[PDB]
């Protein structure tokens, strides 16, 4: 699998929250539009004991209202392994989860 | 905080696999209903360097066709630090995280 959501029960600006989780983790973004709260980045890698089998991964991260609460997305756009692309489910999977848990965590503190 | 989900593009049986990734954890299962493929969880402890700052989460855990895929959620229900209810935004969602991250690593390698 492909996309992740989080529901954030803040009660508002989650859009610039996640925004700056991003830039402190000194992520490349590509495109961004504020309007609609979306953005895509460029390549982020995924550091790792083993790098003939290291991924990196393409993303499109968004937040959006699910009344009363928002929800953050992220959607895996492309990932590589070794510099291969790749697209079994296990990996896919792992590695929208593994972009989520960078925001999570960067939401907690 | 409150609900996480994983869109999983398998297929099928994503269900049994998660069940088996918390019988892997060793999470005791409270209730669990596999017909309506969701479960609930014991306390989760989430261990930390300080004990007193330490948190527990108790999860509804559950698998539902979305589209053609498959999507897993976590409901974080109640949250506890050291003991203590909490119900800050910030924590809710990270304790939310934590969950699926576990039961994303376990459908990841095994």
């Amino acid at each position: 699998g492909d996309t992740a959501s989080l529901l954030v029960e803040n009660g508002n600006t989650l859009w610039p929250q996640v925004v700056s989780v991003l830039q402190a983790k000194n992520y490349t973004i590509t495109q961004r539009d504020d309007a609609g709260q979306t953005l895509t980045t460029d390549w982020v890698q995924w550091n790792r004991l083993d790098e003939d089998e290291q991924y990196r991964g393409r993303y499109q991260i968004s937040v959006k209202p699910q009344g009363y609460q928002q929800a953050v997305t992220v959607k895996l756009l492309n990932l590589e392994q070794a510099g291969k692309p790749v697209a079994d489910a296990a990996s896919m999977q792992r590695y929208s989860t593994e972009m989520m848990n960078v925001i999570s965590a960067g939401l907690d503190k």
